[PDB]
């Protein structure tokens, strides 16, 4: 993993090359 980018656990790499980090919008809570 010797590089400037580096995509450890959580960063999913795509076939194109871009790295999609786990930043997807989860289920909108409801306070209570």
């Amino acid at each position: 993993s010797v590089q400037i980018l580096r995509c450890p656990d959580g960063m999913q790499m795509l076939r194109s090359g871009q790295c999609v980090a786990t930043t997807e919008p989860p289920f909108d809570p409801d306070s209570y």
